[PDB]
């Protein structure tokens, strides 16, 4: 299967899903001096407020805490999107060292790490119908840099000891996704994909231009989760993203001036 090692990496992924070399493909690096503001943004509304986390679990590439999306709980509305879109689950790519490990880039500059809360469009009823949209998803992308400690991931890191290989989950009920929000809502937004197979082209992505200090403690607990199942050799769970891919006959906006 696809994973993130030198045999069946981002380089391999084409054979299986060659969509990987299509036309509007994530992640992308964020020219900031060539993103222009778009006065037809509507203002951004994430509202989080009734949101409801299930469970996290280890699906053998990262971690996914998801959220019981059975109805309109936490959405995601306004800025480009038409619509409500309902946020499913959130997870995270990091790198072996705090030098990389963002998806985008920000003029060319690697972040530790990158947070993806994951919403579908409620026009389509479900996940996997809205898989099948060209605006089926929007995914709410925030980078995280090394510093001061982030305290609304705290509970994260510390549940991570218990899911520590691939399909081990454990429950993760009233966690509020409010406090892995940086201050500012200004976002850069362009159309893309899915950054894992299968590369789907459907999502609105929203990238925050802020990021959030999370400390070098935090992220080194995200180091020590595993890529392998329970009785396999270790492999540690580093590097799971993917590098940034041609933007083609696309145009990055921002929402501020
Ligand atoms: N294309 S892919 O990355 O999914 C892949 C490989 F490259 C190699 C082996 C299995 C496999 F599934
Ligand atoms: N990383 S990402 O947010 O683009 C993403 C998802 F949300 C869901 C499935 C695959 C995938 F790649
Ligand atoms: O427990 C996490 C969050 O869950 C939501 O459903 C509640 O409405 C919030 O008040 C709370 O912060
Ligand atoms: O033709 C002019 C138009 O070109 C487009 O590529 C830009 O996105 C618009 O902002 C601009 O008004
Ligand atoms: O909010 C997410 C989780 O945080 C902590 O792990 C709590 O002990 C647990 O009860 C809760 O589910
Ligand atoms: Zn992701």
């Amino acid at each position: 299967h696809w994973g993130y090692g030198k045999h069946n990496g981002p380089e391999h992924w084409h054979k299986d899903f060659p969509i990987a070399k299509g036309e509007r493909q994530s992640p992308v690096d964020i020219d900031t001096h060539t993103a222009k503001y778009d006065p037809s943004l509507k203002p951004l509304s994430v509202s989080y407020d009734q949101a409801t986390s299930l469970r996290i679990l280890n699906n053998g590439h990262a971690f996914n805490v998801e959220f019981d999306d059975s109805q309109d709980k936490a959405v995601l509305k306004g800025g480009p999107l038409d619509g409500t879109y309902r946020l499913i689950q959130f997870h995270f790519h990091w790198g072996s060292l705090d030098g990389q490990g963002s998806e985008h880039t920000v003029d060319k500059k690697k972040y530790a790490a990158e947070l993806h809360l994951v919403h579908w469009n409620t026009k389509y009823g479900d996940f996997g119908k809205a898989v099948q949209q060209p605006d089926g998803l929007a995914v709410l992308g925030i980078f995280l840099k090394v510093g001061s400690a982030k305290p609304g991931l705290q509970k994260v890191v510390d549940v991570l000891d218990s899911i520590k290989t691939k399909g081990k989950s454990a429950d993760f009920t009233n966690f509020d996704p409010r406090g892995l929000l940086p201050e500012s809502l200004d976002y850069w937004t362009y159309p893309g994909s899915l950054t894992t197979p299968p590369l789907l082209e459907c999502v609105t992505w929203i990238v925050l231009k802020e990021p959030i200090s999370v400390s070098s403690e935090q992220v080194l607990k995200f180091r020590k989760l595993n890529f392998n199942g329970e009785g396999e050799p270790e492999e540690l769970m580093v590097d799971n993203w993917r590098p940034a891919q041609p933007l083609k006959n696309r145009q990055i906006k921002a929402s501020f001036k």
